[PDB]
């Protein structure tokens, strides 16, 4: 269902929010405009996701439902759980930030918010 090899094609407020959740300043500027790679491999309610932004190599797993252990953009892992809210949506929050990823055909639309920030990235299937 969410499987699949997408690359970012926009981002809103990538630099307000990675200001915000401590990124480093240095993986900012280089970051904010390299169009990352998500792999996605699903099966059932297991999840196995790559996300890779050119050198930089963040892989995760979860079972939706089961508590999971998810590495986020500084390299904090957080104990959490992800959810489906539908077939096309995943939903949850680590470090009080809301998570939806939204799958719609071949674009996966992911907005994080923290706050009032809210992160918001559309990626297309390639
Ligand atoms: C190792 C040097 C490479 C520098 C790369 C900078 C990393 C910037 C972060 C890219 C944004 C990707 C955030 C992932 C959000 C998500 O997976 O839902
Ligand atoms: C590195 C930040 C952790 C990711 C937060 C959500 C984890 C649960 C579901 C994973 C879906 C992420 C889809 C990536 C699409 C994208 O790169 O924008």
């Amino acid at each position: 269902s969410f499987s699949g090899k997408y690359q970012l094609q926009s981002q809103e407020n990538f630099e307000a929010f990675m200001k915000a959740i401590g990124l480093p300043e240095e993986l900012i500027q280089k970051g904010k405009d390299i169009k990352g790679v998500s792999e996605i491999v699903q099966n059932g309610k297991h999840f196995k996701f790559t996300i890779t932004a050119g050198s930089k190599v963040i892989q995760n797993e979860f079972t939706v439902g089961e508590e999971c252990e998810l590495e986020t953009m500084t390299g904090e892992k957080v104990k959490t759980v992800v959810q489906l809210e539908g077939d096309n949506k995943l939903v949850t929050t680590f470090k009080n930030i809301k998570s939806v990823t939204e799958l719609n055909g071949d674009i996966i639309t992911n907005t994080m918010t923290l706050g009032d920030i809210v992160f918001k990235r559309i990626s297309k299937r390639i």
